[PDB]
């Protein structure tokens, strides 16, 4: 298993512009488009990010670049992270696969947010971390994907998605 198969399995593929749990609209493997209710500007959004016209439509090609890119920016955004970075160095492999997870759903920010679990990361308190990312929006939101990373987290193995 890889990142790349991992994150295929959470976001799963899609050709036509959707809205995400939140209603925002997304396309491909977890290309968030924009958080603008209007549906007019996440075409134009989409044609700019392929550079194309698409009308709202690509091809399963272009959604892989999207996701090749995507998944790049999650992995440099760490590496650059004040917080996320240590963290990050600290970790073994897998548990590294789920920080890029989780990096890639919810952004830098998003996750530089979740300091408690982040810290206890870090000092290998794996029950810790579990517990207190299991208490935020994105658990109540998306429930078998966060267990999911949770429990990749919880114990560095791939288990979950096996
Ligand atoms: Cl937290
Ligand atoms: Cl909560
Ligand atoms: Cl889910």
């Amino acid at each position: 298993m890889n990142i790349f198969e991992m994150l295929r399995i959470d976001e799963g593929l899609r050709l036509k512009i959707y809205k995400d749990t939140e209603g925002y609209y997304t396309i491909g493997i977890g290309h968030l488009l924009t958080k603008s209710p209007s549906l007019n500007a996440a075409k134009s959004e989409l044609d700019k990010a392929i550079g194309r016209n698409c009308n709202g439509v690509i091809t399963k090609d272009e959604a892989e670049k999207l996701f090749n890119q995507d998944v790049d920016a999650a992995v440099r955004g760490i590496l650059r992270n004040a917080k996320l970075k240590p963290v990050y160095d600290s970790l073994d492999a897998v548990r590294r696969c789920a920080l890029i997870n989780m990096v890639f759903q919810m952004g830098e920010t998003g996750v530089a947010g979740f300091t408690n679990s982040l810290r206890m990361l870090q000092q290998k308190r794996w029950a810790a971390a579990a517990a207190a990312a299991a208490k935020s929006r994105w658990y109540n939101q998306t429930p078998n994907r966060a267990k999911r990373v949770i429990t990749t987290f919880r114990t560095g193995t791939w288990d979950a998605y096996k």
